[PDB]
């Protein structure tokens, strides 16, 4: 069953539609978070998508027909679409949009200067001691919408409802911390049905505005997860993760959206160098394996492009699906959602969704850990530099299983493509995991 979504960052609508059919659907990913599909400022940088001009569906990702085509094709494949929705602001300065519209002096095709809060700047110090400025002033000069206005609320809700009519199933509410929770409650009252909604709120503690304020309007991004996971995997002991989640002070599991990294923090925005990303290779594989095996939050796998150290640069100048050639894994699109350890982690999460408990936790007091999900699955990670050969207890049926991180079960269930793990008659496994490696097995990848 579906348990994990993916952020196809800067992927165009044609690439996403093909990816849904060829990979995401077959592999069991629940949904795709796409880049803002509305009209935005021209320019090659990735951040131009976060400066709206209007709500017309003509963006760098493609036009309206291509967007609709993507929603239909993904839906037929069993994959939902979550739209990155800008509820806090409009573009800064003046210029021209991707659909031909002009704007300037807080004057847009759909908003007048009177539909915005009076200009003021959000200073870094405001985050810790002035909620009024955090929510009414401008985020790096972006025109701050008067979200308490009935006209503004109606206009954003009409956009959200139009997207739902096309078939969009969820929404990421961008920059939610900058909008009073009460304004979001009023906005939601105008939204049809009950789509999936997750709100971006960066809260590591000590903020004037807390993540907990948004729990009643939808899921909330738990940024402590990304940071603490990265910090533990790099500078701490994996043994500490035995009570990861609410035990560490995170929000309720059922309210959280978690990730190893997102488009902002992999670039140093809202996250330090301890955040683990595709650049870290095997370290990234292991961090993802932990997140996907661990029963906390609703995870989203990151799918990036090699930005070659340029934190402002837009994506590759070549599509992912390029004339029958997949532009993945090298210096263009990274396609982490296709990395064997990550796709295997997703398969494990999908197949252990009937048991959300962490059972039989074992560790060597440091960087070797192992735990199960009852009789649905078991996993182990070795981050020491000597082989993990400990015998661990599981609740799994004895037999042969495919290590799903390195391969998969054949259609006739007679063989695996990767190494085989053996669960003894007493339920134990005699591990044999090399340094910086791991294993995961589940009840639906058992050899016959
Ligand atoms: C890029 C982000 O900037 C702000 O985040 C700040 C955190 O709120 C603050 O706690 C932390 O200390 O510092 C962060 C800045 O470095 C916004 O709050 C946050 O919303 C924003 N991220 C999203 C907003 C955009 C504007 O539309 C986009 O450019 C980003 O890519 C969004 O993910
Ligand atoms: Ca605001
Ligand atoms: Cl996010």
């Amino acid at each position: 069953t579906p348990t994990t979504f993916v952020h196809l960052f800067e992927w165009n609508w044609q690439d996403v539609a093909q990816e849904c059919e060829q990979y995401l659907g077959p592999k069991g990913y629940a949904a795709v978070q796409v880049s803002p599909p509305n009209e935005h400022i021209t320019g090659s940088q990735w951040w131009t998508r976060y400066q709206p001009v209007s709500y017309e569906l003509q963006s760098r990702g493609g036009n309206r027909a291509q967007f609709i085509d993507m929603v239909n094709r993904c839906s037929a494949a069993g994959v939902d679409i979550y739209v990155d929705t800008l509820i806090n602001h409009m573009a800064a300065g003046s210029g021209t949009g991707t659909a031909g519209n002009s704007f300037g002096n807080k004057s847009f095709p759909i908003y007048s200067p009177q539909d915005f809060h009076e200009s003021c700047t959000i200073n870094n110090s405001d985050y810790g001691n002035d909620r009024y400025r955090v929510q009414n002033c401008e985020l790096v000069g972006l025109a701050d919408l008067d979200t308490a206005s009935n006209y503004v609320q109606n206009t954003i809700a009409a956009y959200i409802n139009d997207l739902q009519a096309i078939g969009v199933k969820g929404f990421r509410f961008d920059a939610s911390k900058h909008v009073a929770a009460s304004d979001i409650q009023s906005l939601m009252a105008k939204v049809n049905g009950s789509p999936v909604v997750f709100q971006e709120v960066i809260d590591q503690g000590g903020e004037a505005v807390g993540a907990s304020e948004y729990l009643s309007t939808g899921l909330v991004t738990e940024f402590k997860y990304s940071t603490e996971l990265g910090n533990t995997f790099r500078n701490g002991s994996l043994a500490w993760l035995s009570n990861f989640g609410e035990g560490w002070g995170f929000m309720p599991s059922s309210s959280a959206v978690v990730f190893v990294d997102n488009h902002d923090n992999q670039r140093g925005h809202g996250g330090a160098g301890n955040v683990i990303t595709f650049e870290d290779g095997r370290l990234y594989d292991l961090a993802n394996v932990f997140m996907l095996a661990y029963p906390y939050g609703y995870p989203k796998v990151m799918s990036s492009y090699d930005f070659h150290g340029d934190t402002d640069a837009g994506g590759p100048n070549v599509p992912v699906h390029n004339n029958g050639n997949l532009e993945c894994f090298a210096s263009n699109w990274k396609c982490e959602h296709r990395w064997s350890y990550i796709a295997g982690g997703v398969d494990f999460r999908n197949n252990t969704a009937d048991n959300w408990a962490v059972t039989n936790w074992w560790d060597n007091t440091n960087n070797q850990i192992s735990f199960g999900r009852g009789s649905s699955g078991h996993m182990a990670i070795n981050k020491e530099d000597s082989t993990l050969t400990a015998t661990v207890q599981t609740d799994m049926a004895s037999g042969q299983y495919c290590n799903v991180l390195k391969g998969e079960l054949s259609a006739d269930a007679k063989s695996c493509s990767g190494e085989v793990i053996t669960v003894n008659s007493d339920g134990t496994i005699n591990l044999n995991i090399g340094a910086w490696d791991a294993m995961a097995i589940h009840k639906n990848a058992k050899l016959n």
